[PDB]
């Protein structure tokens, strides 16, 4: 069984989410008692796309954001993967939006200044995220947006170094020329799916949407799409800007950062670098490990700075958010 070494470090609980590429159960990390979220992969069954998911993976091991959903521990088996992530109850963007026919322009603002907070982080890391959409868009208990940066959605194509959306769920968000299978500075093609979320959340539709597929596809191709009486001129403009069907033509980071728009209501322009990076080791959460590995402090320091996403990792970080909810730092040992 692949469960056995996996079911020594948690309980599970009831499945979040079927999806596509792989089953997510939330599950009690039995150390600390904290709720954390699984994904669960079939070696067997991804087969080719392996690969690109350790790949992956690698690349979320080195993402640490405050809008970015939270690595905490990878388990391989013989026939399995497993993802431990910071589990964010508030679901789906449209699980957090609670129905309501559309947002304010101001109430869109503080999401979409935490999308692009995120998005930005990406970037500055070298990756391109080139799957936005809603349900990679959770909400923690603080209603603060968590982006899960990892997928299988968009992938690399060809002998040049171009990107494809796989993922036909994913159309209505995904730029024309990554849908083309020609999307090179993908980073770009992030732009135009932040611009069709920052569409939906002040209008509360798609700007293209077809039941048909080629119909949809070519809406998105020609760009054209209706305005709302409510969106105010400044809305209007941005929106301009990001949804541009020229790759080139659309707005750069470092312009939306600071538009105008985004800094309306803050005089600030979008923070995106990581407010909590991983300076220095917080001692209650190495003391408390030493307790429990019952070993001295360099010794605890030196096991965790290996940092290898085993259940070391996994239990200094969740020891961590427990300091940050202000809960005790201690462990469920005995």
């Amino acid at each position: 069984k692949d469960y056995d070494e996996l079911l020594k470090y948690y309980e599970l609980h009831e499945t979040i989410g079927t999806g596509g590429f792989a089953k997510v159960k939330l599950a009690c990390h039995i150390l600390t008692g904290e709720m954390v979220a699984i994904r669960i992969m079939d070696k067997n069954t991804l087969g080719s796309d392996l690969p690109r998911i350790k790949t992956e993976i690698e690349a979320l091991k080195n993402l640490r954001h405050q809008h970015i959903c939270q690595l905490y521990h990878v388990l391989e088996t013989a026939n399995k993967i497993f993802m431990v992530l910071e589990y964010c109850p508030g679901g789906e963007l449209f699980d957090y939006i609670i129905s309501q026919d559309r947002l304010s322009e101001e109430e869109t603002r503080v999401v979409f200044r935490q999308i692009v907070s995120a998005v930005a982080y990406v970037h500055s890391q070298g990756y391109a995220h080139r799957d936005l959409k809603p349900e990679n868009l959770l909400f923690d208990e603080y209603h603060k947006l968590k982006l899960i940066a990892f997928g299988l959605c968009a992938k690399p194509k060809g002998n040049k170094d171009y990107h494809l959306q796989t993922c036909c769920g994913s159309l209505a968000y995904a730029a024309p020329e990554l849908i083309q299978g020609k999307s090179y500075l993908g980073s770009e093609a992030d732009v135009w799916s932040m611009g069709i979320l920052l569409y939906v959340l002040m209008c509360g539709f798609l700007p293209f949407d077809d039941d048909n597929v080629m119909a949809l596809y070519k809406k998105i191709m020609r760009g054209k799409y209706d305005v709302p009486k409510w969106l105010s001129p400044s809305s209007i403009l941005l929106l301009q800007q990001m949804l541009q069907v020229d790759p080139k033509k659309r707005i750069s980071m470092k312009n939306l950062l600071n538009h105008p728009w985004i800094m309306q209501d803050y005089n600030y322009p979008v923070e995106w670098q990581s407010k909590n990076p991983f300076i220095h080791l917080d001692d209650d959460c190495v003391t408390e490990l030493s307790v429990h590995h019952r070993n001295n402090r360099q010794t605890m320091e030196d096991l965790i700075s290996l940092w290898q996403y085993d259940h070391l990792t996994a239990t200094y970080l969740l020891l961590l958010a427990k300091k940050a909810r202000g809960k005790p730092v201690r462990l469920r040992l005995s």
